[PDB]
């Protein structure tokens, strides 16, 4: 297939590569361009590079994972299919938000037959890949994108428990306070997570047109405002109308973590219908809370980690952001 020969063709460099131990015992991160890949999400990362054809009128999804891909990839999908459905015919009630909004270097790369990625009308794309290693395509489409970030605490225990969900994978992982320990030295799948921020509020500094740069906490805390900005940015602001018959209420409700946590196809062990999953649905919803990780952090750690934010984002700017 065409992703194996991106494989064949990248075999001997990825071999060059340097290589350390992962939070499970046999797995192996690869560093390349500043960050820790999966063997398979960097060969994904080549073929989008290679292959992936971006337009201007795309609209991309970014973020490192367990920041609020899910609750974006619903957010967008909704916003953009508002009028093509009645309310009880939206697909989100019946599909997890994954299956609407492929990712550029995991399903354009290992899925590519899936029905969205054959569907010409779809402008949906998201990716985990950091900012100064997007393909080509993508920065000359000046196609505009959405980042989302979130308290490294919150999101290190987001992955840390998530990763017990991974399909034939029971007991391989460490303690919580060992992945903690590699969380923090930079050591995690598309990490380090504060480098991956940072890597995206540089570019929004940059270009604050192309680039909506959002906060998970803040968007929980008051969704409504956040969304109606996202719609408009996306180029499908509600109208005076809509505002009247709250259609934007209606979307906030339906992308809500309480509303998808608890439909039947986000139940159980109920896996996606497009492609092989290694998590159920299911493990995409978990608590949906802000501070959860003061169940699981004592102060000595949670210094660690937010001494490391001052030092990162010290003289940036980024924590002004409002
Ligand atoms: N619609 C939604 N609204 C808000 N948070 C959501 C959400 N759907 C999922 N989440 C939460 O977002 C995190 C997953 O991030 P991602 O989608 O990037 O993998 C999890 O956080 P918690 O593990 O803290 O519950 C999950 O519960």
């Amino acid at each position: 297939t065409e992703f194996e020969k991106t494989q064949k063709k990248y075999q001997d460099f990825i071999a060059t590569l340097p290589k350390s131990k992962g939070w499970r015992p046999d797995e192996i991160l690869t560093q390349y361009g500043g960050h820790w890949w999966q063997e398979c999400l960097l060969e994904g990362l080549f073929h989008a590079k290679d292959h992936f054809e971006a337009r201007p009128t795309d609209f991309l999804v970014c973020s490192y994972p367990k920041t609020g891909t899910t609750w974006l990839k619903a957010l967008t999908y909704a916003i953009v299919n508002r009028s093509r459905y009645d309310d009880a015919a939206n697909p989100l009630l019946k599909r997890n938000p994954h299956e609407f909004v492929p990712y550029v270097e995991i399903d354009f790369a290992f899925y590519p037959t899936v029905d969205v990625l054959q569907d010409r009308k779809n402008p949906l794309f998201s990716t985990h890949i950091p900012n100064g290693l997007l393909p080509d395509s993508i920065v000359n489409s000046g196609c505009k994108m959405v980042y989302i970030w979130r308290d490294p605490k919150d999101t290190f225990i987001s992955m840390w428990t998530f990763l017990h969900k991974e399909k034939s994978q029971e007991g391989q992982l460490a303690s919580l306070e060992d992945s903690f320990d590699m969380f923090c030295k930079g050591l995690s799948v598309y990490g380090p997570y504060l480098d991956h921020v940072l890597g995206y509020w540089k570019a929004y500094q940059e270009n604050p047109d192309r680039i909506l740069f959002l906060r998970y906490e803040t968007m929980r805390a008051n969704p409504l405002p956040f969304v109606k900005r996202l719609a408009e940015f996306m180029g499908y602001g509600f109208t005076d109308e809509e505002e009247e018959n709250g259609v934007a209420e209606k979307v906030v409700k339906l992308c809500s973590f309480e509303t998808l946590k608890n439909l039947e196809a986000n139940k159980g062990d109920k896996e996606r219908e497009d492609r092989p999953a290694v998590y159920a649905n299911s493990a995409y919803f978990r608590k949906g809370k802000v501070g959860d990780w003061a169940n699981y952090l004592t102060p000595e750690m949670a210094a660690r980690i937010d001494g490391l934010v001052e030092e990162k984002f010290k003289d940036t700017g980024l924590l002004q952001h409002d």
